[PDB]
């Protein structure tokens, strides 16, 4: 709109391109994002979709700050954060995040996705670049609810690849009504992404992204994940890989937190463990606020 003149290009929300922006009247320096119609204007249902997430508001949550629907288009305007986990990661990969950092910002996530859960709300699309941090120990969700409203395509508008790295293994065997443990999943690989300081299962295509999760995790089969083989894209001709060890996959992880992200990474999603009951982990005992060193 108008109202605002665009710094900066910080993003693609996969529908959407998002600015950095600054508001000509309230000097509120805001992230815009404009989303890309489906040119089939604004269908009404999307518009009351997007109206339920002005009201999901949470510490954890980054702010919709307004929508603005107007003339053709609709316009997204979020409170502004300085940086992307991602870039935090990105800085860090030599050191490693402190791990009472890597606590903190776990568990306030957890924080965000209990409430949201508790809604009925998902995100469906956890990754570093949807997770946004302050200079005082703050991170926030960011990008959802959009996915529900409207459908993404995977080549977007900006040609960029989808990223499957932190997709579930019932998202990508093809079920449609999964559920609120896809976020846990998610937020597991990134836990321990951030651990490890490497990518847990950078997958390139739908099928490497499930046959690097079979190689570490062994594949699933009746006995782990009950059900599994009438899932839609599930084939009896997938290769049978053994599960490792957690020992292997993220250490130097204590044996709390591995026993946590494991949960976080059960098969079944049944069995997996919410947002809720992940807070009550021993794990976070000891939990801490620290703050960041950023580079903004
Ligand atoms: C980036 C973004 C949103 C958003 C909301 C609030 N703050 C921010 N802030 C930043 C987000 C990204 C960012 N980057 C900095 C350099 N390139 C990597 C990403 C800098 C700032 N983004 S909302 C959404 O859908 N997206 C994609």
């Amino acid at each position: 709109m108008e109202n605002f003149q665009k710094v900066e290009k910080i993003g693609e929300g996969t529908y959407g391109v998002v600015y950095k922006a600054r508001n000509k009247l309230t000097g509120e320096v805001v992230a815009l994002k404009k989303i890309r119609l489906d040119t089939e204007g604004v269908p009404s249902t999307a518009i009351r979709e997007i109206s339920l997430l002005k009201e999901l508001n949470h510490p954890n949550i980054v702010k919709l700050l307004d929508v603005i629907h107007t003339e053709n288009k609709l316009y997204l305007v979020f409170e502004f954060l300085h940086q992307d986990l991602k870039k935090f990661m990105d800085a860090s990969a030599l050191t490693g995040i402190p791990l009472p950092l890597i606590k903190s910002y776990l568990f306030q996530l957890l924080q965000g996705l209990a409430f949201c859960h508790s809604h009925r709300v998902l995100h469906r699309d956890l990754k570093p670049q949807n997770l946004l941090i302050n200079t005082e120990g703050a991170i926030k969700l960011a990008d959802f609810g959009l996915a529900r409203a409207f459908g993404v395509p995977v080549r977007t508008y900006t040609h960029e690849v989808v990223t499957l790295w932190y997709r579930a293994p019932e998202i990508l065997l093809g079920c449609k009504y999964y559920s609120t443990a896809v976020d846990i999943w998610s937020l597991g690989c990134i836990f321990a992404e951030m651990v490890t300081r490497r990518a847990l299962f950078p997958g390139d295509s739908e099928i490497d992204q499930l046959f690097r999760i079979f190689r570490t995790l062994g594949t699933p089969d009746e006995v782990v994940w009950p059900g599994v083989t009438s899932m839609p894209d599930y084939k009896p001709s997938f290769p049978k890989w053994a599960r490792q060890d957690f020992s292997k996959v993220v250490p130097p992880l204590d044996e709390d937190g591995r026993s946590l992200l494991s949960q976080m990474l059960h098969y079944d999603p049944n069995k997996r463990i919410s947002a809720k009951a992940a807070l009550a982990h021993p794990f976070f005992q000891d939990v801490t606020k620290p703050v960041p060193h950023l580079r903004l």
